[PDB]
């Protein structure tokens, strides 16, 4: 999630 990998991450 620190790297927006996955777009559902909080923030992404």
């Amino acid at each position: 999630c620190e790297l927006c990998c996955n777009p559902l991450c909080a923030g992404c």
